[PDB]
């Protein structure tokens, strides 16, 4: 039957209702509101926890959306591939103790939900409530690493969720609210587009960019050469510069997914709601529909989409193109007035001093 919970909001069933205090305590706890570091991790971490599932494998190989991250947190984090999901791991695990009637794999959901809500342009996303409270640890090798080929990508998702090119595409329009921690030893929060607190479509233009130079060392595994790759932490700032993974590179030229990636250039609305429908598709994996509840009311509604028009970063422009998708012209987009290029903010707020909650927890990385 229906109910309404403590904060007005009507649902379809009240078990439901255990997920406002919830969403309260991940934003007051660790998110803050923002569309931040601990947002991103946490976003990251929907995706390392979903994707270990095998179709050809069998169930034994992983279980999908099952919270085995903050389960086996000696385990799977520690694997190569999952480097710097630690900070994730270890942000969700108190929360576990602290709302006893969710479920692992229900929780890591969840806060993705939150935490895409966080940022402006980002989509409402379904949630479904039921995962079961036990599972094991997956096996290595489940999770595709930015050196991949995108024959190897394709096929990874493909047996994880029967995932079609384009919701591949889809997913990584998360690349959006996306930097990288550990793909450069010497760079921190490197950041892969030029909004990396803003759900817009800037990373499927500047992906598609002739890269440049490189924002920190030129031969790290899965990076290629970006197209905006200056920042301040040379001398001592925290605004790092572009980075661009080989995989997105790929993505965007391969024939089986570059009109895809170019196709959500300048499409805010396509973007999010493609975005949307395989994010949903991903955070079920490992489970029958069937067997969950719908509790998407208890998302918050995002942050609105920006007003700004998607356009070129200073010191870009159409002439720096590489374009490989025949089916669609590529839109005619203003440039961003200036001679040098625009430091990326490290901090939401447009400043380089921001702190992020993190809890200490048994998950550990390396370098
Ligand atoms: C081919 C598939 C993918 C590859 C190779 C890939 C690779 C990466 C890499 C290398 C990083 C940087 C990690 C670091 O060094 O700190 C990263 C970050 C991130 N990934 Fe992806 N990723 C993929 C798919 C996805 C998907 C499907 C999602 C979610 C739907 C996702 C969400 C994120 C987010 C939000 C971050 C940023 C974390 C932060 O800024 O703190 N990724 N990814
Ligand atoms: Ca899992
Ligand atoms: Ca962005």
């Amino acid at each position: 039957p229906t109910a309404v919970c403590s904060d007005g909001t009507r649902v379809s069933n009240a078990v439901c209702c255990d997920f406002v205090s919830l969403g309260q305590d991940l934003q007051s706890m660790v998110l803050q509101g923002d569309c931040g570091e601990d947002a991103h991790e946490i976003i990251r971490l929907t995706f390392h926890d979903a994707v270990a599932i095998s179709r050809k494998l069998g169930p034994s190989a992983g279980g999908g959306a099952d919270g085995s991250m903050l389960l086996f947190p000696l385990v799977e984090p520690e694997f190569a591939a999952s480097n710097g999901i630690d900070d994730s791991v270890n942000n969700l695990i108190p929360f576990l103790s602290l709302h006893p009637t969710i479920s692992a794999g229900d929780l890591v959901q969840f806060a993705g939900a939150v935490a895409l809500s966080n940022c402006p342009g980002a989509p409402r996303v379904q949630f479904l409530a039921g995962r079961p409270n036990h599972t094991i640890a997956a096996i290595d090798g489940l999770i595709p690493e930015p050196q991949d080929n995108v024959t190897s990508i394709l096929e990874r998702f493909d047996d994880a969720g029967g995932f079609t090119p384009f919701e591949v595409v889809s997913l990584l329009a998360s690349h959006t609210i996306a930097r990288a921690d550990k793909v450069d030893p010497t760079l921190d929060a490197a950041p892969f587009d030029t909004t990396p607190f803003t759900f817009d479509s800037q990373i499927f233009l500047e992906v598609l960019l002739k890269g440049v130079g490189f924002p920190g060392l030129d031969n790290n595994t899965g990076e290629v050469s970006s197209p905006l790759p200056l920042g301040d932490t040379s001398t001592g700032g925290k605004d790092t510069g572009l980075m661009r993974l080989q995989s997105d590179f790929a993505l965007a030229h391969d024939p089986r997914t570059a009109c895809f990636w170019q196709g959500f250039v300048d499409q805010q609305e396509f973007m999010s709601q493609s975005f949307a429908s395989a994010f949903a598709k991903l955070a079920v994996l490992g489970h029958n529909t069937d067997d969950l509840i719908d509790c998407s009311e208890v998302v918050p509604v995002p942050k609105p989409a920006v007003d700004k028009p998607t356009t070129f970063p200073a010191t870009t422009g159409p002439q720096d193109l590489e374009l490989s998708c025949l089916a669609e012209r590529f839109p005619t987009l203003s440039v961003d007035p200036g001679a040098q290029e625009t430091l990326i903010p490290h901090c939401s707020d447009g400043l380089e001093n921001c702190t992020s909650v993190q809890f200490s927890g048994p998950a550990t990385d390396s370098p």
